[PDB]
């Protein structure tokens, strides 16, 4: 089929690069004029586990689709923050058969995109797939993953786990949920420790996990979005949920990595996605009566830290 | 009157100073040994207000004090200020009034573990002051004193002492509610301290960000709740506003607060736990949420770990 990636930073680079190694046919689309030039003059680089890799993908500026162009699936990617605007400039794209998958990290992003696609074509998840972008043109891909998701269209079930048996036919071990909106906040959950925490204390996630005090800034911060996800008749298993999350800390995991989050602000100066992980359990929180004040302040220290580096 | 300075490390380095200047005879004591060596062999040096100063003051170790004072001026970091009171209990004589000026919630508790109830007096400060290494100080601005007797009966005694105080620059004042006015300067404490040292910025920098505002009006009300278990009522918009005075550029806001110096500069343990760990005890005793203060806390302890503290 045709897959365009909306979005084709590390992680929309990874899936392009698999699903076009198993002979996919990948169209990137991005915003970033300098990652498309050289995409466009030397192909994507990666070293992917730990081999120089080159692949000539087409790729175009997100402004410039053709309103003529059209694919049969468009994959997500972008940073929240993008997604929007991502959908404007590509909703000629937006045929009527066109699946759409969101596989970004944070909550929510059904509502936007529901905007602009028809609700049986949508489709959402997250990934513990993981990537780097090094500069223009350039990622570093290691690690294993999985990929979770879900139809939101009624009678869409079996669409989705085709979908799912395709992404899986690249490597990219992609399984079919029928709770999607629990997997989404478990993994927020992770994204809502980690990230933040990792960022505000110039930390990696083993050197988090070694302080005193992580398992208690790490609980309470789950047991809030438990009693927010609550609301919406979601029940977490919360000590499985703080386990998870803090199987992070261990080094023979992801333990030496630095989240997204620490990535996008103290190594790239970037706005962070804060506002759709804490952020959307504060918002959440203030509309259903649950203080979330470990959310608020995490989202607020980090807008601050991103104020204090005078980012965006 | 002999005083000794019980702690004698930027500020009790400006008062010993300060007092001395003016005629009194004055004794530091202190714990850090490499300091007291240099006090010993080259004096105290400052640059007071721009002016190179130099001043040879009589220096003790903690551990060594044999040798009685009038005036105890207690000015160690919180977390010292126990065993420097067991090593000094010796100078502790039915006569000596002993003053605490330490930044922070709660002294009085272990200071009557040691010293007779109407000899106590407590107040803060708003001076400020830089260590520089052993010896050296940094002293600039302007500043005040609080202070209170806690003893029947002693106020007269207490406003004898501030005024000795202010004899020598110190601008000291009687408050006849010091427990309002450390509850406002912790609330201070509880914001800048913290914040610039979490977020890796000067009081200015802080200002300029776009949710320090709310961040300090939620600590602050923290603080408020608290204190109003206590019967005392802060007047939290002035509060707020005192503690955002410190953005100021042009009066105190170049500058990075005492905990920032301490562990992001120095890194050395912070006075965290007396600061806003204090109203979190304070909130689990009296059954009042207070999670700005116990995230701070644990973020600052989490930083601490994190730099090997
Ligand atoms: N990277 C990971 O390991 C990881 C893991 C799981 C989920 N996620 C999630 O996947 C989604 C995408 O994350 P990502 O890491 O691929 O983001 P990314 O920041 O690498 O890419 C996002 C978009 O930003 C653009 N961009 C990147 N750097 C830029 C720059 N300097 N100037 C201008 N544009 C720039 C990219 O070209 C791309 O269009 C996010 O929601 C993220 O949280 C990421
Ligand atoms: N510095 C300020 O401007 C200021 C302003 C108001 C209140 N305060 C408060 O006053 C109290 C004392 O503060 P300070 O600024 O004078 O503390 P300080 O850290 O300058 O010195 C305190 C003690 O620690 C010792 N010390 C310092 N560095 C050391 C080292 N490297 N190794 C071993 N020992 C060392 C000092 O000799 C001194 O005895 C605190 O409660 C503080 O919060 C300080
Ligand atoms: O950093 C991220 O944004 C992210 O999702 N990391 C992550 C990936 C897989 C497993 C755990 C965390
Ligand atoms: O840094 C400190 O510990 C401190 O108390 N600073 C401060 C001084 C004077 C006025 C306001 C804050």
């Amino acid at each position: 089929m045709k897959i365009a990636i909306a979005g084709a930073g590390a992680m929309g680079s990874r899936f392009g690069l698999m699903l076009h190694q198993s002979g996919n046919e990948v169209l990137l689309i991005d915003g970033w004029a300098e990652h498309v030039q050289q995409i466009k003059e030397h192909g994507l680089q990666a070293n992917f586990n730990g081999k120089e890799v080159e692949a000539k993908l087409p790729i175009v500026l997100q402004s410039e689709v053709e309103k003529e162009d059209q694919v049969d699936l468009i994959i997500l990617f972008t940073k929240a923050m993008q997604l929007e605007k991502m959908l404007q400039d590509i909703q000629s794209l937006i045929k009527k058969d066109t699946e759409v998958l969101c596989l970004l990290n944070g909550i929510g992003h059904e509502d936007i995109i529901e905007k602009f696609v028809p609700m049986e074509n949508i489709y959402i998840g997250n990934t513990m797939w993981t990537a780097g972008l090094e500069g223009p043109g350039q990622v570093k891909l290691f690690g294993s993953g999985s990929v979770e998701l879900q139809n939101l269209g009624d009678g869409k079930e079996a669409a989705a786990k085709k979908l799912a048996d395709k992404l899986s036919e690249s490597g990219l071990n992609a399984h079919f949920s029928d709770n999607i909106h629990y997997s989404i906040y478990r993994k927020a959950c992770v994204n809502g420790t980690m990230n933040g925490l990792c960022t505000i204390l110039d930390v990696n996630m083993a050197e988090l996990g070694k302080t005193s005090t992580a398992h208690k800034m790490v609980a309470t911060i789950v047991n809030e979005f438990a009693k927010v996800a609550a609301v919406e008749k979601i029940e977490l298993d919360v000590p499985e949920v703080i386990a998870h999350c803090e199987s992070c800390f261990d080094p023979e995991t992801i333990g030496l990595h630095y989240p997204s989050m620490y990535q996008d602000l103290i190594k790239n100066h970037r706005l962070t996605e804060i506002d759709y992980i804490n952020g959307a359990i504060s918002r959440k929180g203030k509309k259903y009566g649950v203080a979330t004040p470990y959310c608020d302040f995490l989202t607020e220290l980090v807008h601050a830290k991103e104020d204090s580096l005078n980012v965006k």
